[PDB]
């Protein structure tokens, strides 16, 4: 009966998103591509690469499928070299390539037991060459497979429109963090991305912006549900930020999150952008507002 | 005859805890759950990646009998195919079911020696999937186990009551850092929470700390056994620290140490919070007190 | 139809290299060799270690005829064995050590169907021992296919010659960032070598420089295309950077890439050095220069 | 033909230490022990853990060994299992307990062929949990292998004595780094542990030391080769540094460095401490001094 922890006995933790989950994820800067990244696309030689990287996205049920597919595919040429011309593999149960395929099955994956028929040397070269490639294959899956896992899913990025309302006084941007994975121990850096007045972009095109505000006074470390806030009034390029002149340049907010995991310890960080016409009106101060009165911690979108 | 690596062939280490040891694992915020975090509940989807973050932590022997529990499963699923209806496979030494579970475990987990009746196509696709998802189930378990050696184990965060006694005429706070597993390299960061006095908790509630006092002047790089420790006379939040307001608000005192562990360098980081009330006075200055004349270090709770 | 994302719909990304493909790969500092580093040469006991080395860097091919190599040098050694003087495990299609080789092949991989002939206990002691070793060689050959995957391919050292270019009135330098792989999130710091006009080397031979401007005012976060430049005019070491002096001493710009790459995160790193005859004149201003009216991003070489 | 990478064809490199390959190995801090670290010793439930970490050192011949013998006791207990009771697992060339270590081997290890007797159920669960077991120990002992590689080695710690040698009309001190493995891109940081006048101990004992003066004017990034120094003349503890003081303190100078490894990256650091009476006086000052006229690395003990 500890304060927090006696909160998954809670009502269903649906909130987040019930619905939506038939319908097909977000995949605005993660569609289904072949690229890695939309500038990756230039390198022509990773088209072998490419396939590391389609097998490490979509691959919970697609990964299986393909292995699957490229079993069959891979199984029923070696069926071809059965029917090579050297005396050929019978004495199946069923006659023809089929038998082939039967027994083959099990070289191409594990080892075949009453398929006792390597009676030719050329046959069993054949069935040799399947057998090297056969494990072979099996330690690339597996590599794969690891690979997936290893790779950590950061949802912590999550999507929110900046808010910008006065605080203490003073003018102030806040932005929501996620909470959706084990993100007990993430900091955060603000990079801020203006255009000068005079960037006609023949000179030092993209002015870089430090923000370190928007961390600044919110380092996050109790990162249990924390919120991210810089302030205007100091001296900072934001303080001439009234919305004509961010739309006049692309006015881009972006923030990066990344700490370890309590996990097996990675460094997971997360890359979100938003517009200069995502950001919002002080009037979204009205914040989610916890329905349940006493202090409270819930999640709703 | 080291110095320090002699000391092995002293006498039983077991004062950290031997009773204990029949006493249940220290729960408290590592309670068996299928949450990961109290706030990671929010996530629905996740319902899938809780079982790897279950097969994750208990899995000592857990796991074992887990996996042993799904081969029965799994395997007595594969028996109610052998039931489907084609021409059934007989001829094992157990007739009935019995035999088809006799045959299929040696498929669905390695591959069956004398077993060699896959008279019936029917049976030898409903065989073969059975051998692919086997030889997958295996990869996937051996990737869970090396997974599991993958985490670190964090004793370092320990559990002990922060001490407020004076030092070299300076009110200081001292903390006991663990050197429970292979501590020798590990550094800190200290980070408070307090609640300002007009924190209605209607503005910026919950005002982060930032103390790097107390790993400031204790950078801890020799952490054979160090001690953490700030000093409450200068500019620090901490000065109005006297107990009545520490309690008004939530005063939180939060350390954390991380550093490479010599071992396959992961970064291991530990996160141990300490309330207002497990503050205590100066009386406890006694500290261990080595009971072995001389400079001895001895570990005894 | 996202703006950046609908580019891999366009014209053949081969720009890069199409003809190169054919020609040798880039061996400069990574050219077939036995070392790890020029100076790790020094180490002889690692004539072990080598090995491992070796099979890291050009296993794409090569790994593979390696592999079957050692299989077929370590069965025919088996084969030997087999001649040894015990009773001959024969019985086998082929007489003699062929047939040796046959049911060999199936220990020292994965097991023998039919070849059920351990008839004399010298045989089976001797291809018990081929059994260990053949399952011991896989799960190596998988260890070291895994690591192969681990390491990760850093081509963002790209290859660029520095241009000197007046920029804001000021003089600055300026280098090409790569954008091969995934490089979302690198970040970069700028190293320089000068050797002083008294550095006869007797002393502080080589002064090591520290030439923070390069990255300084270019903090390089939205890496999907930036370069990095410094300022010549304020206080730094190249000030005085004129081309004759710069030849007296063996001026060398060394930048050095790194950052999270949104995969698996690992920090990878590159080094990549110039020497101060690769630097090159403000005429190379022209840059790329877009060929496509309006703001577009093109990768040509 | 490049000018350093041609070095390798050059004369033995056996320089580093042909004659103490013999000798046994460098101990001292790494001598053979079931603890990890001598304050690691306190914690008794590790006792299970112990063999983890014993696995993961000695591992190059002795782990083979010590498979073999696990190989070779958990195969007898299952012989003793076939003893049992149950109607026993006979026809086997060996009769006895010794045709039950034959086809048991098959089972704990991969999987029997003509040892088709599963003829009693009780007999055939005893098979069917050693098949398990077997299966499974596979996937542990392969884990440990992968986790070996895993560990990186870091004789980059080298170990030589300081040198106090004036330079520039300055005092320094100086310390050689090692280019043992793949150094190429580490970064050291100086800590020194020096014991106050005053230091009874009874208050802060130990005083830490922060000596970034080291490394402060020597950042080492072109680590092909570099030496670590500090200046005296500054403010710095090390003012007082004559003999005499640093005698009467327990003054302890440690280097520590660390950098990835251009291999995959990992962050390998390196702990090195050298006491009082290991500072040398001025004299070493005559340094390897090159042998080979004109600007040559060679590197000799």
């Amino acid at each position: 009966m500890n304060v927090d922890p006696f909160s998954p006995h809670s009502s269903d933790s649906f909130a987040q998103a019930a619905s939506p989950a038939r319908k097909p994820p977000r995949g605005g800067r993660r569609i289904w591509s072949g690229t890695r990244e939309v500038i990756a696309y230039g390198m022509p030689a990773s088209v072998w690469r490419d396939l590391y990287y389609w097998a490490l996205k979509v691959s919970w049920p697609v990964f299986f499928a393909s292995l699957a597919a490229l079993f069959v595919v891979n199984n029923t040429l070696f069926a071809l070299l059965y029917q090579l011309g050297d005396a050929p593999i019978a004495n199946q149960s069923p006659p023809g390539f089929v038998g082939a395929f039967f027994f083959s099955v099990e070289t191409l994956a594990t080892v075949g037991y009453g398929d006792m028929h390597p009676q030719t040397v050329y046959a069993h070269a054949i069935a040799t060459l399947e057998c090297f490639v056969g494990m072979s294959g099996i330690a690339l899956s597996t590599g794969l497979v690891f690979a997936r896992f290893a790779r950590p899913r950061a949802k912590i990025m999550f999507a929110r429109h900046a808010i910008v309302r006065p605080f203490n006084g003073r003018m102030t941007l806040m932005v929501r963090a996620a909470n959706a994975r084990q993100n007990v121990i993430a900091e955060a850096r603000a990079k801020m991305r203006l255009m000068r007045r005079e960037h006609s972009s023949e000179g030092y095109s993209l002015m870089k912006i430090h923000d370190l505000k928007l961390v600044r006074n919110e380092h996050p470390i109790f990162l249990l549900g924390w919120n991210m806030m810089h302030v205007i009034d100091e001296s900072s390029p934001l303080f001439g930020e009234t919305p004509e002149s961010l739309a006049e340049g692309r006015a881009m907010l972006l923030v990066m999150i990344e700490g370890s995991d309590e996990t097996t310890a990675q460094v997971m960080q997360a890359r979100h952008a938003w517009e200069h016409d995502d950001i919002r009106w002080h009037h979204r101060y009205v914040d989610l507002m916890s329905d349940v009165d006493g202090m409270t911690h819930i999640d709703y979108t």
